[PDB]
């Protein structure tokens, strides 16, 4: 039901699809629109690898939800089996110049479409690589996003599959 419950649209595919897509050393992306859960949904076909990398990447229209709790989407593996992702985010920049501080995910969906509400309590650094215009506030700042990224947790030749992206508010 809309304006009746704490959810707000990040995005459910109903425009120009914006994601990036890129990869190397044998592994391959193809992002493409298909039937979703409301109107359209997007689709991603890859090949694997294990030594390489395989990757597609959306830039937000805010990035200022401190007051929000959690992602949700509704996913599904579509690869023939249910595997999982070590998936990014980007805090800005205090020097203006580049990126502020790296945030990650360790998660699995399964072969079906459930919704995956997911909170900010979940994260951890990429610990090897952080930006030289740093943040270093001990934690992830909702106030201060920039950008998210796909990261791999599985070296599958196959795809996955969305509709339904958003922000979730606290359940109080
Ligand atoms: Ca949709
Ligand atoms: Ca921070």
């Amino acid at each position: 039901m809309a304006s009746a419950v704490g959810e707000k649209m990040l995005d459910d595919f109903e425009g120009v699809l914006n994601w990036g897509s890129y990869s190397g050393e044998g592994a391959k992306v193809s992002t493409k629109i298909v039937s979703g859960k409301t109107g359209n949904g997007m689709e991603v076909s890859y090949t694997g690898t294990t030594d390489g990398y395989w990757g597609t990447v959306y830039s937000l229209p805010d990035g200022d939800w401190s007051k929000w709790l959690k992602i949700s989407f509704d996913i599904k593996s579509v690869d023939g089996s249910a595997n999982e992702i070590r998936f990014m985010i980007a805090e800005k920049s205090i020097n203006g110049v580049g990126d502020g501080e790296h945030w990650v995910y360790s998660i699995t969906p399964d072969s079906s479409w459930k919704t995956i509400e997911i909170p900010f309590s979940s994260f951890r650094r990429r610990l090897d690589y952080q930006p030289p215009g740093q943040d270093m506030s001990g934690t992830l700042d909702l106030d201060n996003i920039d950008s998210i990224h796909f990261m791999y947790a599985n070296n599958k030749s196959g795809k996955f599959v969305v509709d339904n992206i958003k922000l979730i508010g606290a359940l109080e």
